[PDB]
C-alpha cells in the first residue's frame, strides 16, 4: 500500500508509526533522510520548555520588521508590542509562524544549540543548522536541516509523552499541537473524527511535505507517527492527500480502522 501511494503520488514516503500501547510499529523507509521542515518547531518547543519554567515563558520579546522573514501570521500582527515565549510557542506550533519559530531559536541559542540539545536527549540523527527561510531549502543528498520518519518519532515521544518534560510542560506542548490549525488535511485527515490528534507539519524544497502527531484512540495508549515526503525535482509540488493516505495505511496495520 505504501508503495502504491508512491507510485500514485510519483513521491517518496518515509513512514514510522509506533503504538505505545503494545510497542507493535509500521516503517516504510523509516531511515531514509528528508528535510524536516516545519516539523522542527515541535522539538523546538520542546526545548525552549526544557529549558525554561512555565513562568519564565512569561518573559516579552521585542523584535522588530527585520526579525519577520517569509511568513509570519502571528508574528507581524504584533511587532510593537512584543510577544511573550508562550506566545511565540503558540504562534509557531499552531500557525508555523516561522518568525517567531527564529525568535525561539535565537533564545535557546540557535541551531547549534537546538542541536546539543537534541543530542542530549538521545537524538544522534537531527540535524539542525538553519533559520527560516533557509532551512526549508535542501537538496538532495545533502544533510543539513534533515531527520528520519524514526527519529523524529523518537524525540516527539520523548517530549510529549516520557521523561524530557514534567508533566505541566508536556501539557502544554500536547495541547498547542492538539490545537494546531495548518494539519487538517494531512495526519488528521486519516483519522476518525473525534480521535485527538496533536501534530506539526511542515514543507520543503523538492516537493518535500510531513506531519509529525500523537494519535490518541478513544481509550488506549496513544500511537506516534511521522510521515515524511519528498520528490524528485526541486519546485516540484505536493499533494496533502498523500500524507491522509498514508495515514489510513498505517491505522489499518495497527488494526486501530
Amino acid at each position: 500500500d505504501f508503495a502504491k501511494l508512491e507510485e500514485q503520488f510519483d513521491a517518496k514516503l518515509g513512514i514510522f508509526a509506533l503504538d505505545t500501547g503494545t510497542n507493535r510499529t509500521v516503517a516504510y523507509r523509516p531511515d531514509e533522510r528528508f528535510a524536516f521542515a516545519s516539523t522542527i518547531k515541535a522539538l523546538t518547543v520542546g526545548v525552549l520548555l526544557q529549558q525554561k519554567s512555565i513562568e519564565d515563558l512569561n518573559q516579552r520579546i521585542t523584535y522588530t520588521r527585520d526579525d519577520l522573514v517569509n511568513y509570519n501570521p502571528i508574528t507581524e500582527k504584533h511587532v510593537d508590542t512584543g510577544m511573550t515565549l508562550k506566545e511565540l510557542a503558540d504562534a509557531s506550533l499552531r500557525y508555523s509562524d516561522n518568525a517567531a519559530q527564529n525568535l525561539i531559536l535565537k533564545q535557546i541559542g540557535g541551531p547549534e544549540s537546538l542541536k546539543k540539545e537534541l543530542r542530549k536527549i538521545g537524538d544522534e540523527v537531527t540535524n539542525p543548522e538553519r533559520f527560516h527561510p533557509e532551512l526549508n531549502e535542501v537538496n538532495p543528498g545533502e544533510t543539513q536541516d534533515t531527520s528520519t520518519a524514526r527519529a523524529l518519532v523518537t524525540s516527539l515521544r520523548a517530549f510529549a509523552l516520557e521523561d524530557k518534560l514534567p508533566s505541566e510542560k508536556r501539557e502544554l506542548l500536547i495541547d498547542w499541537m492538539k490545537r494546531n490549525t495548518t494539519g487538517d488535511a494531512l495526519i488528521r485527515a486519516g483519522v476518525p473524527d473525534g480521535w485527538e490528534v496533536a501534530d506539526k507539519t511542515g514543507a520543503a524544497s523538492y516537493g518535500t511535505r510531513n506531519d509529525i502527531a500523537i494519535i490518541w484512540p478513544p481509550k488506549g495508549d496513544p500511537v506516534v507517527l511521522a510521515v515524511l515526503s519528498s520528490r524528485d525535482k526541486k519546485d516540484a509540488k505536493y499533494d496533502d492527500k498523500l500524507i491522509a493516505e498514508a495515514t489510513k495505511v498505517v491505522m489499518k496495520a495497527l488494526n486501530m480502522n
